[PDB]
């Protein structure tokens, strides 16, 4: 049985983009693999988080992991900062990666561009992510398309460690879904939907109510051609909405194109809103159950004990390979 | 009673420069303050260390700390990597410091210049050093002159944390000795003596034997004026040797100038070598005692337990201020 690791930042409430690109597949993969799923709060603070909001986003993400169907007896669910080994291995991998490699990362370039001063944590985001992955001898990392480059750097860091010091790490491999690997923003269809977007109209969160979802879909930007057909270059907004519709309803894109012949954007968007609402309905109900209870903390307690045992042993091996300590 | 923290890298065997600028003063300060003295092996690997050499340099530095008179009942002696809180607080402070501040650090600029690829750990050396200091509510940091800028950044990071999140850190202050704060290299008197110099002639280590010390002092570069007098700009080599002589023998510089009127560089250097040798003689004897015994490990074991208790509590407060975890 191979091992899976994946994380999500408590930098906000997860979006349908996070759901379609990652979390939805976690729920199937837990039955086929040894799975670790992580709330990566040390990654979240690489940009400013208000402390009260961050504490609460951590609880909410834990509740949403379990609400969408992750079974804490089939997968290990835990908070990054409660496992000190992650920071320990991240320091060691920071001494392996070169500065030039971190500066050419697309996400660092995008998230720092135009900013006068950004934190060192933003630059050193990959070594901590590589630590999360590599500590558990991970084979498969399910992520959306935007993380492919980070996984490629992780493979490089693991090879480098293994060849500079001796074979220790499994070389992980990304698993990127064929559909929905990059949901686009509702207000700018040339950039991806991000849960930290300063514009709330850009994303649907899993906790948005019905009136909010209706507003956000009906104001999603589209062209003026008036024809519901998939075409990424010429109709990027409608294409994105057809992708969300298709993957949540199970109807193919061409089935939806046929379903909306001679139909206007207005009835298409009204319908899509109800597809998303009906999708989120059972999720939000299990979410409220987990938020109201102390069972949520026991799951995370148990998860951190299990993760600590595995990770702190791999840290011992890393230190012995590098010659640290005794 | 105020608190002292200082560290030394196991990147090599400590030099008379490390002794004169720092370690020698640790031995007096342990009786006046609550003292933490650290073997900072996570800092050492920011550049390449051979694992076997690093393991052994860690033991040797512990032995030399105790050999020069640090009492493990008056000071806490421990290895950085055995206290996970250091890496944990270093990550948090990496999210506080800005990249621009790390790039303007003199040591980073000096240690990376001319190198094609350096590690991210070299750049993020200060946040880990600021973590070491700040975790113990340190008041005073005894260091040589070359660390003044790092302490200034540490004060900035502490103020920033305190004002962004609430008062938590003591603002530390450097204590730089008036004499011997910057021993110069024996082969290039315009740069400081460094224990990682690729040229062993540049430094005297505390473990150098008599014939080695004699060779290194007699080949120390000097001018050709032939006059033993202190003048930093025109006679930087002889000035440095007069500084080492003065501070190890207790004779003032002008006393030594009078002592060597009409004397040549050859008798001056021969004499200085024996001053250094006689200085190192009792140190090397206590060093060999500590290396041959398991008592060295018990000291470090006890030190790490004491440091962990203090540091892991400050990490809890840091996490609660930033909103990490629960
Ligand atoms: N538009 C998106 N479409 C599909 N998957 C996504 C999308 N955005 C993020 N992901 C995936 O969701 C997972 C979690 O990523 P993350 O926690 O960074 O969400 P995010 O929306 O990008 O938040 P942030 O803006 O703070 O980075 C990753 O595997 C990531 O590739
Ligand atoms: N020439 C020097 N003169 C006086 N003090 C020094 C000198 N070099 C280092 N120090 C002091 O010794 C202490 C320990 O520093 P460190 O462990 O980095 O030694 P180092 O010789 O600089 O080794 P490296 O070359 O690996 O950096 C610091 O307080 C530092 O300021
Ligand atoms: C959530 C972030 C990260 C934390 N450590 C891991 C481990 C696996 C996948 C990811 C991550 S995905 C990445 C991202 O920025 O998308
Ligand atoms: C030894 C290094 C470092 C590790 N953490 C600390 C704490 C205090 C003083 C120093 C240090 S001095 C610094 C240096 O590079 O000189
Ligand atoms: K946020
Ligand atoms: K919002
Ligand atoms: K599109
Ligand atoms: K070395
Ligand atoms: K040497
Ligand atoms: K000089
Ligand atoms: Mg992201
Ligand atoms: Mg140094």
């Amino acid at each position: 049985m191979k091992t899976i690791f994946s994380g999500i930042q408590p930098s906000g409430v997860i979006t349908i983009g996070n759901y379609i690109g990652a979390l939805r597949q976690f729920v199937e993969l837990q039955h086929e693999y040894n799975c670790y799923f992580c709330i990566v709060d040390q990654h979240a603070i690489t940009v400013w988080q208000d402390p009260h909001e961050l504490r609460q986003n951590i609880r909410r993400l834990a509740a949403l992991y379990l609400a969408v169907g992750i079974d804490p007896t089939q997968a290990t669910l835990f908070i990054q900062s409660e496992v000190p080994a992650h920071a320990q291995a991240a320091w060691m991998l920071q001494c392996i990666v070169y500065i030039g490699e971190l500066e050419r990362m697309t996400q660092f370039k995008e998230k720092s561009a135009g900013k006068e001063a950004v934190s060192a944590g933003l630059l050193t985001y990959p070594p901590l992510m590589a630590a999360d992955i590599l500590l558990y001898n991970t084979d498969i990392v399910p992520v959306g398309e935007d993380q492919k480059q980070h996984i490629e750097l992780t493979r490089d860091l693991a090879e480098r460690f293994n060849k500079r010091y001796g074979e220790l790490f499994t070389i992980p491999e990304a698993r990127i879904p064929k559909v929905g690997a990059r949901i686009m923003s509702l207000v700018d269809p040339t950039k991806k939907m991000s849960k930290s977007d300063p514009n709330p109209k850009a994303y649907i969160t899993l906790l948005d109510d019905a009136k909010t979802i209706e507003k956000k879909i009906k104001s999603a930007v589209t062209d003026s051609e008036g024809t519901i057909r998939y075409d990424k270059e010429a109709k990027p907004g409608i294409s994105n909405l057809l992708n969300i519709y298709s993957t949540l309803s199970g109807q193919s894109i061409e089935e939806l194109e046929r379903q909306y012949e001679g139909k206007g954007y207005g009835v298409f968007k009204a319908d899509l809103a109800q597809v998303v609402i009906e999708t989120l309905r059972p999720i939000q109900e299990r979410y409220h159950h987990w938020m109201e209870s102390e069972e949520l903390d026991r799951v995370l307690d148990e998860g951190a004990e299990k993760a600590n045992r595995v990770a702190s042993e791999m840290v011992r091996k890393m230190e012995q390979a590098m010659g640290l300590g005794r």
